[PDB]
């Protein structure tokens, strides 16, 4: 299924996708694209929109 991130960095802010079996898998893509981008920060997620958000 497709997984969304709500990004909300200091330099960087958007929304990506992707497809993933289940939260988990769509979890450890999501939390490799914050440390691609140096965006540390706190996490929340959405089972019903299979949404996370990063916010910095």
């Amino acid at each position: 299924d497709t997984y969304k991130l709500i990004l909300n960095g200091k330099t960087l802010k958007g929304e990506t996708t992707t497809e993933a079996v289940d939260a988990a898998t769509a979890e450890k893509v999501f939390k490799q694209y914050a440390a691609d981008n140096g965006v540390d920060g706190e996490w929340t997620y959405d089972d019903a929109t299979k949404t996370f958000t990063v916010t910095e």
